[PDB]
């Protein structure tokens, strides 16, 4: 509550919603100016409930320096959601991932540098690569190295990845140099209500609901560690108001599941038959296993997730989809058609 | 194994030694040099050898279009163009990610287009920093102590960061495109036709032109020292030879701090030990930077020629001396702009 004019880029998507929705609810000092250049992932429906005299969106790019001098001008803090979010389309054509991530976190930094403002910097688990499963690590997942860490090397591996990376290389850089007051956050794979139905838990969700199979790249054996965007947002207001300048924190809840599983949860769930799904083509260069480790942030701010049963958080999820099918219904048939141009079943 | 190479930045310092070495050493290479002719690019550099083996395109590695020209005659890219300098980056970074980071991209595009060999050519810098010697454990011979490819990047400038940037794309093209990249991070190079910017030529051609070299705060901030030519057979040995995907780190094992190099230059130029002013430190300053090249070494079999620095820099004194005229017509110009934010400490 230090910050009373802050600045959310990219808060008309999934995740940058969803804090902005904290935000209001949780927060009523806080005056909210969205930033969001409404591409195929931005919605206004994300944000319409609450938009008036404590939220207001403003159309336009991170990277139109002119727009970003305006609004910062009369900012306290910027919370940095804005990117070109998703693998596949960074494997297709990784020219936006290019200018928003890397381009678009410089042109912020910038202004935050010029008005000597707050700067939080929402990135990913992904610029860590990959790791073994468990099943192949010596400490079962428990030992040293085993899960990402502050402490972990950067090792991307898509554009998109890659391009997350950089930009939170810059930002560190830019601490350094110049003393800008930023932070950074790394989370794991976020799930919830409001998710663009490209996304694996939407996607599934969805298609079962328009009577489309579900699509599983490869076996699915990969593992993504599950976070309920809600904890994401209460883990970003702690590292904002009570992060050390210059720190990362990862954000995690110990939600690993291989995709299989995730998959056979929403059949389950669903009503389907367990085997009513496609095996397609798997992705170029695909991550195999993610896994954060908390500690820092647990033990230094005192921040805890409260959706850690993610059969229950799974469970609202798949209801909010059911509830809100006009939400995504007429994206569908263009989401599904732009995967078939690279992924068949197998 | 190529016969058509395209180096870009070849008319600058490391990149026009290694167009000097081609030319010298593999007379059968077809070497199409690719500079933008920034203030650090000089066409003296390559004046003299331009013909039948050596020409020189100028423009620019974020030209999409001039790249695809060049690229599709092509059968390897060694990219050296870079902004190079820290401090200029302290001043203004924009030229740093357009060309670091942008041009990076558009080389890694059209390698990936033509599907050919592409060698990054990168720095110790993207590490970071290390404590001096003194205040090691192992005084810098203990796991950790040195740089090696298993090191964390962390880069601590506008610079760095950008070079750090291009190298995880690079990274991340290889998994995800297969691009056939490698990457090389070398330590601080020295030697003839480098920009009198840079610490060891301001030195020299002060001293040369009547002026007091100039010393960061106490000069204990430690580069380790190679010569370009040894930097030109490391990434010759990389190119032909480097297992694809790989970065490979350069060095010569040879530490100095800054203030013993001073000290050497002026006993070498026949000045006094006090002879130099003290001025204002660098925003961010790294400390130490040390290179472990084993792998380099086992590998490829590599071994630097050039490790006797008092002999390398006294070759070195003696070409600036020589070739007055190369220098000359920048001094006053590159004295100027450093006056506009670095003064005698006093
Ligand atoms: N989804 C996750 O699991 C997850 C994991 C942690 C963090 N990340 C990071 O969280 C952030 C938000 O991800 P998300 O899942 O909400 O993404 P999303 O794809 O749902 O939303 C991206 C938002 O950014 C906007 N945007 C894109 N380019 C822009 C530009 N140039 N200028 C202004 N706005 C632009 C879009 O319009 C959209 O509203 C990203 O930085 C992402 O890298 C996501
Ligand atoms: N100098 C060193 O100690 C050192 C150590 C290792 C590696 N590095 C790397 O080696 C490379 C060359 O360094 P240097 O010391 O020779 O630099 P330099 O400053 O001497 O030369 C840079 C060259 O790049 C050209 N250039 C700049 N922007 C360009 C663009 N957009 N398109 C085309 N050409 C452009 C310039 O005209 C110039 O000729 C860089 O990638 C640098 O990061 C340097
Ligand atoms: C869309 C889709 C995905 N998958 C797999 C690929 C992944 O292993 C897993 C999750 O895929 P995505 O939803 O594409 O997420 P991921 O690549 O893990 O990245 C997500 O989490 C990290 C975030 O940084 C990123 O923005 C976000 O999209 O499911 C499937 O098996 N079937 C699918 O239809
Ligand atoms: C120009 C200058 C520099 N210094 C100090 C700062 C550094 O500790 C040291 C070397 O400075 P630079 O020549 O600016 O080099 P450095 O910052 O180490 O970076 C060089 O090596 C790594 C390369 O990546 C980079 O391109 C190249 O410029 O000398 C001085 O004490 N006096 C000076 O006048």
């Amino acid at each position: 509550s230090q910050f009373k004019n802050i600045i959310v880029t990219g808060g008309a998507g999934f995740i940058g919603s969803n804090f902005v929705h904290y935000v209001y609810n949780n927060h009523p000092d806080v005056h909210v100016t969205v930033l969001d250049k409404l591409t195929y992932a931005g919605n206004k429906a994300n944000l319409e409930a609450i938009l008036g005299d404590r939220v207001e969106l403003v159309v336009g790019d991170i990277a139109d320096a002119e727009l970003v001098d305006k609004l910062a001008a009369k900012a306290d803090a910027i919370v940095h959601y804005a990117a070109e979010s998703h693998n596949d389309n960074s494997l297709n054509d990784p020219s936006p991932f290019i200018h928003t991530n890397f381009i678009g976190t410089y042109t912020l930094l910038e202004a935050a540098r010029k008005y000597d403002i707050r700067f939080h910097h929402v990135s990913t688990d992904e610029v860590y690569g990959d790791l073994p499963l468990r099943e192949d690590l010596p400490g079962h997942g428990e030992g040293p190295g085993e899960k990402f860490t502050a402490e972990t090397n950067y090792n991307p591996s898509s554009p998109y990845s890659s391009t997350k990376a950089a930009s939170d290389l810059i930002v560190k850089a830019w601490v350094r140099s110049f003393g800008v007051k930023a932070t950074i956050s790394n989370c794991s794979n976020n799930y919830g209500p409001y998710q663009h139905i490209e996304k694996f838990i939407p996607r599934q969700i969805t298609n079962i609901l328009a009577g489309i199979k579900p699509k599983l790249y490869g076996e699915g054996k990969n593992v993504r560690d599950w976070i309920h965007t809600n904890d994401h947002s209460t883990g970003v207001w702690a590292i904002l108001t009570k992060g050390r300048m210059g720190e990362t924190y990862l954000i995690g809840a110990d939600g690993e599941k291989n995709n299989k599983e995730v998959l056979e949860l929403i059949l389950e769930k669903m009503g389907q038959p367990k085997d009513a799904y496609d095996h397609v083509t798997d992705r170029a260069g695909h991550d195999l296993r993610y896994a954060i480790d908390a500690s820092k942030l647990r033990d230094e701010l005192g921040w805890t997730p409260q959706f850690t049963d993610f059969s229950e958080g799974l469970e609202e999820t798949i209801q909010w989809y059911t509830d809100n099918q006009d939400w995504w219904k007429a994206e569908k048939e263009a989401v599904e058609a732009n995967y078939a141009k690279t992924q068949e079943v197998i």
